[PDB]
RNA sequence: GGUUGCGGCCAUAUCUACCAGAAAGCACCGUUUCCCGUCCGAUCAACUGUGUUAAGCUGGUAGAGCCUGACCGAGUAGUGUAUGGGUGACCAUACGCGAAACUCAGGUGCUGCAAUCU
C-alpha cells in the first residue's frame, strides 16, 4: 500500500550469548512495525514482556516484511489488544471490521484513542486473528458486513450517498 | 584406606541414632610416692603399662542449619537515563540494569606439609 500503516515484520533472532553449554533458544515475535525502527523496539519490549533478556543477549538473525497475502478484502480482524489508561493496562479481545494488517492498526489506535483512552506512550497488542465472515461475534458493524456478503445485503447498505441523486 | 603433627579456606566442617585409626604405627588406666594442682589427683604435674575399643581424635552412615546452582516467581519489586499521561498525589515510556519466596540439586567439609603406616 502507500504509507503505511504498519506491516507486521517478522522479525528472528537468537541469542547467541556466553561460554556455557546453555545459549537461549530460538524465537519468534512478529510484531507490526513500520520497518527496522520500530524492530528492533518492539523485540527488545518482547524480550522484556515475556522472555527476560538483555538487549546484548538479544541477537536479531534476519528481517522479512509485509504485503498482502490473501487479498485486500475482507478480514473482519479479531485482535487481542492492552490499553494503557489511568493506571496500567487492561485486557481486551476485540474484534472488528477492516480491510486488512494496513488499516487494522488505524482502527485500534483510533478505537484506543477515542474510546479507551490512549495517548502516547503505548504500544500495541498481542494477536492478530483471522475469523470466518458468518463467525464474526461483537458485533455493530461487521454483523452488517457479513450479511454484505450473503449478499442481498450488499443491495442494502447500498445506502450511503443516497439521500442525494433524483432518480 | 589413609590415623596423626603444623596449618589455610574458615556456615559446603551446628546439633542428634550407630559401624571404624588398634597383637607390638591411640585413647584410656595405673604411680597419682613425687617436681606439680589444690579445696579433693579432680585440675594439673610428674613416672609408667593389666590390657580395652566404651567413649577420644578422626574415618563409616541419617535430618532442621547453611553456601552454591537449576526451576518457576520468570525480569517480577526496585533502579540511574531521556519523556508522555493524571485533578492532585500519582503513573507509564524507551535506554541500561535487576532482589524476595518455589521446588529440585550438589556438600554432614575442603585443601597443603609432614609423624608417614598395618
Amino acid at each position: 500500500m502507500g504509507a503505511f500503516r504498519f506491516h507486521q515484520y517478522q522479525v528472528v533472532g537468537r541469542g547467541l550469548p556466553t561460554p556455557t553449554d546453555e545459549h537461549p533458544k530460538i524465537y519468534r515475535m512478529k510484531l507490526w512495525a513500520t520497518n527496522e525502527v520500530r524492530a528492533k523496539s518492539k523485540f527488545w519490549y518482547f524480550l522484556r514482556k515475556l522472555k527476560k533478556v538483555k538487549k546484548s543477549n538479544g541477537q536479531i538473525l534476519a528481517i522479512n516484511e509485509i504485503f498482502e497475502k490473501n487479498p485486500t478484502t475482507i478480514k473482519n480482524y479479531g485482535i487481542w489488544l492492552r490499553y494503557q489508561s489511568r493506571t496500567g493496562y487492561h485486557n481486551m479481545y476485540k474484534e472488528y471490521r477492516d480491510t486488512t494488517l494496513n488499516g487494522a492498526v488505524e482502527q485500534m489506535y483510533t478505537e484506543m484513542a477515542s474510546r479507551h483512552r490512549v495517548r502516547f506512550p503505548c504500544i500495541q497488542i498481542i494477536k492478530t486473528a483471522t475469523v470466518h465472515f458468518k463467525l464474526c461475534k461483537r458485533d455493530n458493524t461487521k454483523q452488517f458486513h457479513k450479511s454484505d456478503i450473503k449478499f442481498p445485503l450488499v443491495y442494502r447498505k447500498v445506502r450511503p450517498p443516497t439521500r442525494k441523486l433524483k432518480t
